[PDB]
């Protein structure tokens, strides 16, 4: 595709969930940015895409799957059939990004979002595609058993600032936490 987003909230160990759940209660503002940003298309007729693994998919609460607005790919090598209430099942990321150019998908399709886990945001990471990455630091630390893969500080240049994110430390629920915008640019 023309280029990618990732969006993930890392607390300070880059820890991204614990217990295939996040590891923080919920903190209904960052959310809400999670929402705004993978949900907002600046193309009236189109819908963003989220691509996310097995059990990110699972992870969500079944009566609000698939998520409102967006056209839902799970990835899974294990899996027959797009769970219910996916819109697609696809074997690869490569796999998802040429779903994603066919006719059907591409007219229909605004923003390309990865959200996750571990091996989709590593996958995406790895491709030489222009890729922008929203991460919210939350300076807290919670046990967490899944992670963030490295970033490599090289390529993506952190950008100082962003249209619709603000810049100051935010707090919620007794918790700070800060949005950064990484940008890979090839
Ligand atoms: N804080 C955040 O922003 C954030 C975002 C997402 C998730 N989370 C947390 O992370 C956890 C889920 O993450 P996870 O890393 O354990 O799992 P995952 O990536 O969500 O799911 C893994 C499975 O998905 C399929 N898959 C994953 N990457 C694939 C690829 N490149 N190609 C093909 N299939 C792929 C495989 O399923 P098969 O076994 O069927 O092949 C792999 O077993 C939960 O705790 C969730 O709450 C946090
Ligand atoms: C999609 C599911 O809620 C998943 O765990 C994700 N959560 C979050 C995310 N991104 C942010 N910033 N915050 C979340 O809570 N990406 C994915
Ligand atoms: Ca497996």
């Amino acid at each position: 595709v023309r280029s990618l987003n990732s969006i993930v909230a890392v607390c300070q160990n880059m820890g991204i969930g614990k217990d295939g759940n996040l590891p923080w209660p919920p903190l209904r503002n960052e959310y809400k940015y999670f929402q705004r940003m993978t949900s907002t298309s600046h193309v009236e007729g189109k819908q963003n895409a989220v691509i996310m693994g097995k059990k990110t998919w699972f992870s969500i609460p079944e009566k609000n799957r698939p998520l409102k607005d967006r056209i839902n790919i799970v990835l899974s090598r294990e899996l027959k059939e797009a769970p219910k209430g996916a819109h697609y099942l696809s074997k690869s990321l490569d796999d998802a990004l040429a779903l994603l150019d066919s006719p059907e998908l591409k007219s229909k399709v605004d923003m390309v979002w990865i959200v996750g886990g571990t091996a989709v945001y590593k996958a995406a990471m790895e491709k030489p595609i222009n890729h922008r990455l929203f991460v919210t630091r939350i300076l807290h630390e919670f046990e967490s058993d899944t992670f963030f893969p490295e970033i490599d500080y090289k390529d993506f240049k952190l950008l100082t600032e962003y249209p619709g994110v603000p810049a100051d430390i935010q707090e919620e629920d007794g918790i700070q936490y800060k949005f950064e915008v990484y940008q890979k640019s090839v």
